């Protein structure tokens, strides 16, 4: 295949130009983001049913929806959330591979088949169905510096006139805003309702009687009378616009003219919609936008377009309003691809340097600087052919692939130059002889490297996708490097090299290069007698080899296993929980003191605190809050003094002294999509035993034994502790014996305390809604229930304390379910230095004491980690079988492939030692670096054993040929090795965006490769002679 | 895509349906015509009637057997409990009442309503009390349910639902009620989802009912009165052994 | 309703929510004094129309909590619309006795 | 402001799309005649007889 193109080089050169042109066309059309779609596609359903209990919204919304979705495709598990604030969140989680559009429309369809069964107050709210994948591109945050504008004014300003230019730009997908638009909030008071003999049912009837569209017809509508010449679209009433048009609606009026307006009954005025959430940024009240990225779109120029939209809108904002960017994963992607471009340039210039250092000419030195960028550009094209995107993962897969990607062109130009040196032929026939000697070897490289990486693609889950990116990128690199080194490089080696005559190495050159030639053949013909001495009596050395294979076994047994390495992400979560029965201002007194501590004494690390009350990852309400504290960039906090995994401890050692609330600080994982846990997740669902108290005692027993075992550590409940909640008991016989109707009592207690959606109005050409409640000093006390008045049938007022006595209870503010049965969730962490499967075993051991009727079910990452633990000791043995098949194909026996597959232990030993010395874990990045150094060890091992077979086929013995082949092939190993560690070491010694990934991906690679070289070049012909004596 | 298209052409028409068929739950499933298997349940102590072990499968077995892989549509032979209010016109004439008044009382006196919060937002400045206020919860037991008022005069004399009607828990439709092998029983006829195989769906059904097995009461087995997977597994095994004997005959 | 209230009630909200779909070329709409509206979102060529309709009535649904109650009761009719009339099939009365 | 639609956007796409078609097909003919006959004289002959 190579001898056919080495005669005629222009065809191979334009094949390479077609490859590079297709890659250059594919560069300007690839989508690019931070992480690919690795989370399971979860669909959230959010209802904002206002002023409800924690079980009212559950038993009227959640069970009604969950018992009516039946038979959606690829369903894995569903959850729920019934907060005490009134919201709802069920997270339908699907199987991998399902595109989210048809799954979202199927759960939409089987929700809107259920929505007539939902109550009227819920189905007028509208049931929102969005995608719950936490990959936010950038968070545009709006603040108000002076304090004259609250959060709801900023949210209305956002939804009014910065959401219109933002969504019309390119690349911006769906997004949410904090809070929502205004609403004509109508504030009733019970004294004025007493003074006029009124009830809130009458106000709620008169509003929706005087604020509706009326479908008037036409003045001359069809059918026309004979002789009609007039047509006019008549209109009736219209939705009321301002507040002075709600002040002049009338509730009742006598025929004398004495009227009652909504003035002196209510106090209208535009306010917010959901008053529960309350965010603030560095002191100033703040709202914001959380922008997600649409599929198939660049992140960089679309983030620049969002910046340009805000910078073109900024001369029109009110005075005192800044637009801040707290969270933005644009520089993470930008630096993570910029370091790849820098290490590409460093790798090609550095292999040019070492190629000039070991070979004296310039024209043969120039050819990797051409032959590497053609496969570099073409792998983007045949990466776009599978439909991928430029991620962080596939870029680090590229950087893993570079040091082996250059080695094919290096060994080609080395073999051409040494055939030039030893016998002195013209360059086309010498390169023809070299290609005829590497014919089977290059396709053996292709088959062996594909066999050692392609079964790694065949996992399932988030683990499957994060291995599949690596695997397809570097397999594309292998399968394109083999053809551009078999097709392109000899065609140019036949043209642009310089001939060398017989028996010359350049000895009388002088200077530095003559000294280097002298020391190089000095160590070469010292290495001759060295390998002859270690091969002449080879019995006590295979004993050292089997000792060091015991070393890799009892060295890989020791170290713990991790799913992802610890990353300097840039954010830190600070969710708090005040004691139960706390209002909002106690949470704000905790939050703003925490904020001024993290800004006043921690000005070195914390840039800003976008903090918020009423919301955490535990459970919504009024007695909760967070502080999304966001660090400085990596170029402004040098050294290990200001990392996140030390700032968390420095913050927590003071947060132990905030004695008001249990302030908890935890770092996010490497991936924020499947994140917020860093461990295992468990639901303690009940299948048979009915009762909330029994499951609460079950969680109490489980948390009792969870803190006693040493294998478990930092085990917290994900739910909420019970709030002391207040109940009524409306004495219905004494109520209806006085004469009031019970529907009037239900309307009064559902409109006066909790809000009630009535209808919509129109302001600024935009449809906004109308709520109504009692005043913020007319519902705030248990003794203040005696102030509201229902109406008797005679027309006289009946007080509410005449038939309603109070009693305090103790219930839960967050009741969640799992697959249709109620449960409570934990957030467990493994012990420091122990494996995650060990913690899963030690936490499933505790479930042998729970009461009869309480089951357990796995979720989160543990559901994938438990079911994916049966293929990894299957497909690796399959891959060893396939590489045994390929090396039996190339080498014409069944025992000589052992001389190659006993060499990759010498590659894994150094990687395990280098990641045990400096203290790293067994994550996926070390595993793919382990696989690529195994691939490099097999790569050069098959070529040295193939020359060992070929020199025996020349007609000499085993002992002479095994030391002949290593003598002839030492210098590509030191070329590959020196250029390889010179190219990879600047990843490990540096830091910045994604420091932990680079440190996990570099040091195991260099430690494996150096040890693999220094053991393989001495021991591989020993394996060949030991297997050839059989 | 076909289900999505018939679904939006169904939601174009579903408000023009009557009000009471709209509150029943409209079902659109990808069911093929054959019954795949019938998960049956029969009692072995005689204490369970037909309606109670139909209630058991609808309330506990049905939904984990419905979220599973490859089950499109069910057919439950029987149904769950639904507490029925058996009116009679003698005692309905005794108090001068119409059944619309009873149907308005049992829609006004067991509702689970939006109550609010005792310290809800916005708060007056200087308020440090919060409690989720509870209105009326929905009535669970029948002795609690008999105390629904219907009319009461202001001199203290009232009528109750226990005086007008005879309440009690029973099924919601007494039309279909199976029986297996002589004993009273019931079951859930499972139809296969289209575009999917039968053996993996049946194995997932067996694993789901085996996971729900240690929570059923004593005196209640699970039986399989009808399934069409053993015939196809025996056919595959018969052709495989025919191949394995044909290769030996060719040898 | 008249045209401007139908516009500023329904069409502005669904116009705000129906941008950001992949392979989108231009979205345009109409309103009438009769009251009907017609949003005729037009995709870039190279898209399966089935998944296009799936995405259109997927992100149509989160406008329903913003649209009023006189339009939720009637249901939104989405369909794929070509612009040609392929065939007009019409009856006619040869008796002269029966009307339109 | 003005914005074309219907037929006009498609033919404006044609007007902004045609020179890329001419240059890219001309370059593909250049690559194929440099490919099969392997000289740098006769592809220039065909590229200046077009």
């Amino acid at each position: 295949m190579s001898k056919f193109f080495i005669d005629r080089p222009i065809f191979a050169w334009v094949i390479a130009l077609v490859i590079m042109l297709a890659g250059g066309l594919s560069i300007l059309s690839l989508p690019v983001n931070q992480y690919p779609a690795i989370a399971p596609p979860a669909i959230a359903v959010q209802v904002s049913y206002p002023g409800a209990s924690a079980e009212t919204v559950q038993d009227t919304v959640v069970q009604v929806i969950e018992q009516q979705m039946n038979g959606i495709d690829n369903l894995r598990y569903i959850s729920s959330e019934s907060n005490s604030d009134g919201s709802m969140t069920i997270t339908v989680t699907f199987e991998q591979g399902t595109d989210p559009d048809i799954a979202q429309v199927q759960v939409q369809n089987k929700l809107q088949l259920a929505t007539p069964l939902l109550p009227q107050e819920v189905q007028r709210q509208g049931i929102r169905v969005t995608k719950a994948v936490k990959n936010f591109l950038m968070v545009v945050g709006v603040v108000s510096t002076d304090g004259s504008m609250t959060k709801e004014d900023l949210s209305n300003y956002i939804v009014s006139n910065i959401q219109d230019p933002l969504s019309r730009t390119k690349g911006v997908g769906d997004f949410q805003v904090f809070g929502s638009q205004y609403s004509m909030r109508i504030w009733l008071d019970p004294a004025k309702l007493n003074s006029y003999q009124l009830t809130p049912g009458d106000v709620s009837s008169a509003i929706q009687a005087q604020n509706v569209q009326i479908s008037s017809g036409q003045l001359g509508g069809l059918p026309a009378v004979k002789g009609q010449q007039l047509n006019a679209t008549i209109i009736g009433k219209t939705r009321l616009q301002t507040a002075e048009q709600f002040e002049n609606i009338l509730l009742k009026v006598n025929p004398d003219g004495s009227q009652v307006r909504l003035k002196d009954v209510a106090d209208v005025g535009l306010g917010g919609q959901d008053y529960s959430i309350n965010a603030q940024f560095n002191g100033s009240p703040a709202s914001g936008i959380a922008i997600k990225l649409a599929t198939g779109a660049n992140a960089l120029d679309t983030a620049k377009a969002i910046r340009q939209t805000i910078a073109n809108l900024e001369p029109f904002m009110p005075q005192g309003m800044k637009v801040v960017y707290p969270y933005d994963t644009t520089p993470v992607v930008s630096a993570s691809i910029h370091e790849v471009v820098k290490t590409l340039g460093e790798a090609i210039l550095l292999v040019f340097l070492v190629m000039y250092l070991f070979l004296q000419n310039f024209r043969a030195t120039l050819i990797p600087t051409i032959a590497v960028p053609v496969v570099l550009l073409g792998t983007f094209g045949v990466l776009a052919a599978f439909g991928f995107s430029i991620n962080t993962l596939t870029m680090f897969g590229m950087v893993l692939a570079i040091g082996l990607l250059v080695d094919d062109a290096i060994v080609v130009v080395e073999n051409v130059e040494r055939v030039m040196a030893e016998e002195g032929l013209s360059p086309r026939e010498a390169a023809r002889k070299s290609m005829g000697q590497i014919q089977g070897a290059l396709v053996g490289i292709a088959m062996v490297l594909s066999a050692v990486f392609l079964p790694m693609a065949f996992f399932g889950g988030s683990t499957g996708v994060i291995y599949r990116q690596f695997s397809i990128t570097i397999v594309s690199a292998m399968a394109l490097s083999v053809i551009v080194a078999l097709i392109l490089t000899p065609a140019l080696c036949a043209t642009m090299l310089k001939p060398i005559e017989k028996g010359d190495h350049g000895e009388h050159k002088g200077g530095f290069f003559g000294w280097f030639n002298r020391m190089f053949l000095s160590t070469t013909h010292g290495y001759e007698r060295g390998v002859a001495s270690i091969l002449k009596h080879r019995a006590p050395y295979l004993l050292i080899y089997v000792v060091i294979v015991a070393g890799m076994i009892w060295m890989f047994t020791r170290i713990p296993t991790a799913f992802l390495p610890d990353e300097d992400q840039g954010v830190l979560f600070a969710q708090v929980q005040t004691p139960p029965g706390s209002s909002a201002e106690r949470t704000q007194v905790v939050v703003d003191s925490m904020r001024e501590y993290l800004l006043e004494k921690e000005s070195s690390s914390v840039s800003s605190v976008f903090t918020v009350t009423g919301f955490n990852f535990a459970g919504r309400g009024q007695s909760s809050g967070m502080a999304f504290i966001m660090l400085k960039p990596w170029e402004e906090r040098p050294g290990g003094e200001n990392s996140v995994f030390e700032l968390a401890k420095r913050a927590q050692m003071h947060f132990f002294s905030f004695k008001d609330a249990m302030v908890f600080a935890f770092a996010p994982p490497s991936v924020l999509e499947l994140g917020n846990a860093t461990g295992f997740d468990l639901f303690l669902q009940d299948q048979a035993g009915v009762g909330h108290e029994v499951l609460l005692q079950a969680r109490n027993k489980f948390l009792m034994l969870a803190a006693q075992n040493p294998a478990l550590q930092r085990v917290r409940p994900n739910g909420m502790s019970d709030e002391p909640q207040y109940k009524l008991e409306i004495d219905d016989e004494k109520a209806s014996a006085l004469g009031v109707s019970l529907a009037d009592i239900n309307s009064t207690v559902s409109i006066a305390w909790g809000s009630s959606y009535v209808n919509d109005f129109i302001d600024r050409g935009r449809v906004k809604r109308v709520y109504l409640q009692g005043r913020p000093d007319a519902r705030m006390n248990p003794d203040d229930l005696s102030k509201w008045y229902v109406r008797n049938d005679k027309g006289e007022m009946v007080p509410f304390n005449a038939f309603a006595t109070g009693k305090w209870e103790y219930g839960s503010p967050k009741l969640e379910r799992y697959n249709g049965v109620p449960a409570m969730e934990i957030l467990g962490e493994p012990a420091p230095g122990l494996s995650s499967g060990d913690a899963m075993a030690a936490v499933e051991e505790i479930v042998k004491q729970l009461p009869k009727g309480v089951g357990y079910s796995w979720t989160g990452l543990s559901y994938e980690e438990r079911l994916s633990g049966s293929q990894a000791p299957a497909l690796y043995a399959l891959s060893l079988l396939v590489v045994f098949l390929c090396l039996a194909a190339l080498y014409e026996s069944w025992s000589i492939p052992f001389s190659v597959m006993l060499v990759v232990p010498l590659g894994v030993i150094g990687a395990l030692l280098a990641t045990s010395m400096r203290g790293l874990s067994n994550d996926v990045f070390f595993q793919v670096g382990l696989l690529t150094t195994i691939g490099l060890s097999a790569k050069n091992a098959i070529l040295i054993v193939e020359f060992a077979k070929e020199l025996h086929e020349q007609g000499k013995g085993i002992v002479e040929a095994a030391i002949e082949a290593c003598r002839m092939r030492l210098r590509p190993i030191v070329m590959t090795s020196l250029a390889f560690i010179l190219g990879v070491v600047p990843l490990a010694i540096s830091t910045g965006a994604g420091s932990g990934s680079q440190h996990a991906i570099g040091t195991g690679v260099i430690g494996g490769m150096v040890t693999a070289t220094v053991l393989a070049i001495f021991w591989v012909p020993l394996f060949y002679v030991a297997v050839s004596t059989l």
